[PDB]
């Protein structure tokens, strides 16, 4: 029956070659990473399934590669290079992000935490990618710490957003899709199904932050149950014990995010408008208001 649109597998295993190092797996998604055999270049390919619980999703598929095609030109949004098919799957050949995942430093067995620098930097970079993703009407819905890469980690390298299957425009439904999502990053709106802001992502970012302060999930629970409750309730630990070494600064940042009502959560522009974010670097000349004249 199906005709394929996309370059072929044949041409795909004459340009590239896949390594051993899998990347990351979920029901109908595998990513691997690859090799150009022309330039050595490494890049990260992600096999998606068309077919999906019986239905025919390549249109779905077709939507995604859209919605990253537009974003392509924000340096934080991951970066699509090309697209092959065959039988079965829709092959996106993406940019590889040497760094891997920003919650491999939210990890409780981490020990070294990250400086404050860094995490405002980081920070700055994923509101930057949010603020261009919100200009141009798209919410991304899935801002999960495993949605977010760095380009490494030996020194600290800068963000990548990944993954638009789950993005939508503002103010569309909040649909069965949503509300399966990973139970403790998803927003109280999505639980009680209003309809699809912006704000959702935001609420996203205050997780990302805390768990960036803190190495601890801010929702989580016993069941998940108790992470609804957690997340309908907006039951945060703010305890001196956890945040005996994070900035009041940070704390006001992740306090002004992590609110119930999606309408009280600011902006990403305001966010990075936040006295936390003000930071100069100390290796540049400051240009005071008195002048020297
Ligand atoms: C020592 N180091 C630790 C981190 N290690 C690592 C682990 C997992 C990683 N996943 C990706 C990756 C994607 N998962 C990905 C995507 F899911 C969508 C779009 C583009 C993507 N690009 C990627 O590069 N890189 C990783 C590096 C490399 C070795």
């Amino acid at each position: 029956t199906e005709n394929l649109y996309f370059q072929s597998m044949e041409n795909f295993n004459n340009f590239y070659i896949l390594t051993s190092k899998e990347l990351g797996r979920g029901k109908f998604a595998v990513v691997r990473q690859c090799i150009s055999k022309s330039t050595g270049q490494e890049y990260a390919a992600k096999f998606l399934k068309k077919r999906r619980r019986g239905q025919d999703c390549r249109a779905e598929i077709l939507h995604e590669i859209a919605v990253l095609e537009l974003a392509k030109s924000c340096p934080r949004v991951i970066n699509l290079h090309e697209v092959y098919e065959n039988t079965s799957e829709i092959i996106l050949i993406l940019e590889y992000a040497a760094g891997g995942e920003i919650f491999s430093l939210c990890l409780p067995e981490l020990a070294e935490m990250v400086s404050e620098n860094d995490v405002i930097r980081l920070i700055k970079q994923i509101l930057e990618g949010v603020y261009y993703l919100h200009q141009n009407n798209i919410v991304h819905l899935d801002l999960k710490p495993q949605n977010i890469l760095l380009s490494s980690i030996y020194p600290l390298g800068d963000i990548k957003i990944v993954d638009f299957g789950m993005s939508r425009k503002i103010g569309h439904a909040c649909e069965l899709r949503e509300i399966m999502g990973t139970p403790e990053y998803l927003a109280p709106e999505i639980l009680n199904y209003d309809p699809i802001t912006t704000a959702t992502d935001m609420w996203n970012i205050g997780i990302i932050a805390y768990m960036l302060l803190t190495h601890t999930s801010p929702f989580v629970g016993e069941d998940n149950q108790e992470t609804y409750l957690n997340i309908s309730q907006v039951n945060v630990d703010y305890s001196e014990e956890t945040f005996s070494s994070v900035s009041q600064l940070a704390t006001d940042f992740i306090q002004s995010l992590l609110v119930k009502n999606p309408e009280k959560r600011p902006t990403a522009e305001i966010c990075l408008s936040h006295s936390w974010l003000q930071q100069w670097d100390f290796e540049n000349l400051f240009h005071p208001e008195e002048t020297s004249s």
